[PDB]
């Protein structure tokens, strides 16, 4: 009845797992190939029979090389997605900067990228880690038409996201030094007014660092926000409503259910 479901009716142990039901492959970006960003990876679902895929496209932080998120291509891939992880123009550009350049990678994943007709171009999202969770609320700021944000650890001197109408879930590590959730995260999600619908999952104990190794929470809700937003997939609400218990590895959760 929803013509963008994919998948098996989902479990938490689906979730967790290394991977999702989807074989995947993968592509090379050359930074000699593209303009407006540096290059990077394209993940996808091998089959092509279920139909299209939603898309995100994914940044690394300041100094880092799309290589310290690279587990999260195949990952999140596995569940239905294409995923382009991006290198950027160069290591040190801001969040503004690498807000434009996820822009630039969908257009071309949707225009000119030799699987554009594996992606359902209506339904597109972004993430990023640090700097890049900086510039995926840049992204949203500037294409309110994306279907979902995931900011990950994020780094913005811009605090105010009002413009933003993307539901966004944003993931914050508790102890992190670097992006203090008390001067980023959190101001940021609370300035998402205009956020259709908005969620903040706080990781005990997490550092900045967290997303750059495998974690299951974090993919958990990761994939179950892209489902729930990118597919409409409301089979995924089961685990974002009511919100999970602040216990465990989950030192803090903020949710606007009822995801209408």
């Amino acid at each position: 009845a929803n013509p963008y479901q994919r998948g098996p009716d989902p479990t938490e142990s689906l979730l967790r797992a290394a991977r999702g039901p989807f074989a995947v492959s993968e592509q090379s970006v050359s930074r000699l190939s593209v303009s407006g960003f540096g290059g990077g990876r394209i993940y996808y679902p091998t089959t092509t029979s279920q139909g299209t895929f939603g898309a995100i496209a994914i940044s690394p932080g300041f100094t880092a090389s799309w290589s310290s998120l690279a587990w999260l291509g195949p990952r999140l891939a596995s569940h239905g997605f294409v995923v382009i992880g991006i290198e950027t123009n160069t290591r040190l550009d801001q969040p503004d900067s690498r807000g434009r350049q996820l822009l630039a990678a969908l257009d071309y994943l949707t225009q000119r990228s030799s699987v554009r007709n594996r992606v359902d171009a209506s339904r597109l999202a972004v993430a990023g880690h640090s700097m890049g969770g900086g510039g995926t609320l840049e992204a949203a700021k500037s294409r309110t038409s994306l279907k979902a944000a995931i900011p990950i650890a994020p780094w913005n001197l811009d605090k105010t996201w009002p413009e933003v109408r993307t539901p966004t879930l944003i993931i914050g590590g508790e102890l992190d030094s670097i992006a203090p959730v008390a001067t980023h995260s959190i101001p940021f999600y609370n300035s998402l007014t205009n956020a259709r619908e908005k969620a903040y999952l706080e990781l005990n104990n997490a550092s900045h660092f967290f997303p750059q190794f495998s974690n299951d929470t974090m993919a958990k809700f990761m994939i179950s926000w892209m489902k729930r937003f990118i597919d409409d997939d409301t089979r995924y609400d089961q685990f974002l409503c009511p919100p999970p218990r602040a216990i465990g590895d989950i030192s803090d959760y903020r949710d606007t259910c009822p995801h209408t």
